[PDB]
C-alpha cells in the first residue's frame, strides 16, 4: 500500500480490543489510540479499527482501500462516523475512525422502550434531524448510501447521531434479497421500489429509506412489514400499499413519511428540505412527554 502521510499512524500507537457490530460491518474492533493528535501524544482516544480477516480475498483488500479513499475524500462532519487515521505501512491494513460507544439506533431505541430513561417527543424528533443533517451533509458531497437504516446510524457517547458505513460501493447486482440482517430482518424494506425492482439508486431513494427510518424512529426501533416475505413485499409496494401510521407519531411526521414514500421520486422532498422542516419540528415539539 503507499503511504499517506495525512492519515498514517505508527501502529505502535494502536491498542487493540473486542469486536464492533456483531460481524455486520466486517472485522471492526474497539481499540485505543495513542497521540493520534499529535498536539496531544500523551492522551488516548477511543476509537473503532477495521481490518480484513483471515480468509480475507484481494477484493476484499481492494474494497477495504476504496472505502477509506472514499471517505478520505469525503470529508468531516458531526453526524456522520468519520475517518481518524490509518495503519498501511509494516503491517495488515488499519482503518481508523470514530467510537460511537451507544450501539446502533435500533438497540437505543428498544432499549428505551417502557417496560434506561424513556425518549422524550423531542428527543425523537431530535433523533431524525441529526440523521438528516448527516444524510443531507453526504448528498451534498455527492454520496448516495443505498443502505439507509436504523442499523446504519450509530450512536456516541452524547447522544450524536452518526451514519455509519457510508463508503462502501457494495455490489449492486450481485445483493441478495433474500439475505437477512444481523437481527433477522430483510433490508429490502428499506429500498425505494425504484431501486428495488429497476436497480435505480439516488439521493430520492435514499429519501425513502429515511421514510422508513422515520418509522423506525417513531415506533421505538419497530420492525418494518414484519412476517412480510420478499415476493409479498413486492406484491404490496406493486400496489402502492404505505405503512400505517404509528402509534404516538403526529400528523405532521406522519406526512413527512408518507413524503419520503412519494411513487414519483422527483416529488419526494430532498434531505435539505427535511432538515429545514424537522429543525422547525424540532423547536415546537414538547419534551415533557
Ligand atoms: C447497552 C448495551 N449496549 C452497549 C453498547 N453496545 C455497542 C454495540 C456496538 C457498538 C459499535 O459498533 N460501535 C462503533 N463505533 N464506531 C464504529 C464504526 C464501524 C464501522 C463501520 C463501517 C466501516 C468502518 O470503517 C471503515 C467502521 C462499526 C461499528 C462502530 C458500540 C457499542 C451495544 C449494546
Amino acid at each position: 500500500l503507499p503511504e499517506d502521510p495525512r492519515w498514517e499512524l505508527p501502529r505502535d500507537r494502536l491498542v487493540l480490543g473486542k469486536p464492533l457490530g456483531e460481524g455486520a460491518f466486517g472485522q471492526v474492533v474497539l481499540a485505543e489510540a495513542i497521540g493520534l493528535d499529535k498536539d496531544k501524544p500523551n492522551r488516548v482516544t477511543k476509537v473503532a479499527v477495521k481490518m480484513l480477516k483471515s480468509d480475507a480475498t484481494e477484493k476484499d483488500l481492494s474494497d477495504l482501500i476504496s472505502e477509506m479513499e472514499m471517505m478520505k475524500m469525503i470529508g468531516k462532519h458531526k453526524n456522520i462516523i468519520n475517518l481518524l487515521g490509518a495503519c498501511t505501512q509494516d503491517g495488515p491494513l488499519y482503518v481508523i475512525v470514530e467510537y460511537a460507544s451507544k450501539g446502533n439506533l435500533r438497540e437505543y431505541l428498544q432499549a428505551r422502550r417502557p417496560p434506561e430513561e424513556q425518549l422524550s417527543s423531542k428527543d425523537l424528533v431530535s433523533c431524525a434531524y441529526q440523521v438528516a443533517r448527516g444524510m443531507e451533509y453526504l448528498a451534498s458531497k455527492k454520496c448516495i448510501h443505498r443502505d439507509l437504516a436504523a442499523r446504519n446510524v450509530l450512536v456516541t457517547e452524547d447522544n450524536v447521531m452518526k451514519i455509519a458505513d457510508f463508503g462502501l460501493a457494495r455490489d449492486i447486482h450481485h445483493i441478495d434479497y433474500y439475505k437477512k440482517t444481523t437481527n433477522g430482518r430483510l433490508p429490502v424494506k428499506w429500498m425505494a421500489p425504484e431501486a428495488l425492482f429497476d436497480r435505480i439508486y439516488t439521493h430520492q431513494s435514499d429519501v425513502w429509506s429515511f421514510g422508513v427510518l422515520l418509522w423506525e424512529i417513531f415506533t421505538l426501533g419497530g420492525s418494518p412489514y414484519p412476517g412480510v416475505p420478499v415476493e409479498e413485499l413486492f406484491k404490496l409496494l406493486k400496489e402502492g400499499h404505505r405503512m400505517d401510521k404509528p402509534s404516538n407519531c403526529t400528523n405532521e411526521l406522519y406526512m413527512m413519511m408518507r413524503d419520503c414514500w412519494h411513487a414519483v421520486p422527483s416529488q419526494r422532498p430532498t434531505f435539505k428540505q427535511l432538515v429545514e422542516d424537522l429543525d422547525r419540528i424540532v423547536a415546537l415539539t414538547s419534551n415533557q412527554e
